[PDB]
């Protein structure tokens, strides 16, 4: 069937002129709501959620894994790296580059992690190890973002992304501290302002990671604590026919109207 909350997605879509999935979860009834559910989208920096998990998860084992040098070079600088550009000839922690690459996106924090794991499939393998069989990383930063309309590399379906969020944040893929570490990191993200919590009440808090690509991907996966009521968790993917199209975090904002609305 089709909800009303469905055809409205349709309907924003439409205006958009792109291409939008959504995925929600409610964990009150465990209820999902599907928006091109199924279909596959280019994550961009939110992949990086699933590399700092894979990360977490290795520190299970590792005690001081976290506190563990990386040492940076300045042939590891690539197209946006905020942080680690002040630690060049240095080194950050791996829990730094977490915080790094979660909250600021730093791209030279990814590669970091993505090292770590032994490269993309490394973050592929943690994602099957946790009942993700979707989910794909084939590339590092920034090459991960080409975003090309019908590229199976370096995408997931809404669907999964959400479940698999879920999972991390709220369920026990985890172990517990390190799903703390991780709902405390999204929770201070700070790029996400714009995009699926300016759809929802202000009262409502949010964790979230943001990303874009080329062909005006533009993409946020959050978990959502709202007033009242037991959390959600809401991925919003969103991509453009042609490469140099702009950002539209409105358009991310306002599917998560839609969806609060409809609860
Ligand atoms: C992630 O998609 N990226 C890293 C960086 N920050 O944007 S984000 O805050 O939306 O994650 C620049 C854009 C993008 C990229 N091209 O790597
Ligand atoms: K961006
Ligand atoms: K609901
Ligand atoms: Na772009």
């Amino acid at each position: 069937q089709t909800s009303a909350v469905q055809q409205k997605l349709a309907a924003l879509e439409k205006s958009s002129g792109g291409r939008l999935g959504v995925a929600l979860i409610d964990t009150a009834d465990n209820t999902q709501v599907l928006y091109r559910g199924d279909e596959r989208f280019p994550m961009c920096s939110t992949s990086k959620v699933m590399a700092a998990a894979a990360v977490l998860k290795q520190s299970e084992t590792q005690k001081q894994l976290l506190n563990q040098p990386v040492e940076i070079k300045p042939a590891d600088l690539v197209n946006y790296n905020p942080i680690a550009e002040k630690h060049v000839n240095g080194t950050m922690t791996l829990a730094e580059l977490s915080a790094a690459a979660l909250q600021y996106s730093d791209n030279t924090a990814m590669n970091k992690l993505i090292a770590q794991l032994g490269g993309p499939g490394g973050v592929t393998a943690f994602a099957r190890a946790i009942g993700d069989e979707t989910f794909r990383l084939d590339r590092t930063e920034p090459t991960l973002n080409t975003a090309i309309p019908g590229d199976p590399r370096d995408t997931t379906t809404p669907r999964a992304m959400a479940q698999t969020l879920r999972q991390l944040t709220l369920g026990h893929a985890l172990g517990e501290t390190q799903r703390a570490q991780l709902v405390t990191w999204l929770k201070g993200n700070t790029t996400g302002a714009a995009s699926i919590r300016a759809g929802l009440p202000t009262s409502w808090t949010v964790g979230d990671k943001t990303g874009s690509g080329d062909y005006g991907t533009t993409n946020d996966i959050a978990v959502i604590w709202p007033q009242g009521r037991a959390p959600l968790v809401l991925v919003t993917y969103f991509t453009q026919p042609q490469q140099n199209a702009e950002s539209r975090r409105d358009v991310l904002a306002s599917a998560a109207r839609i969806i609060a609305e409809g609860l």
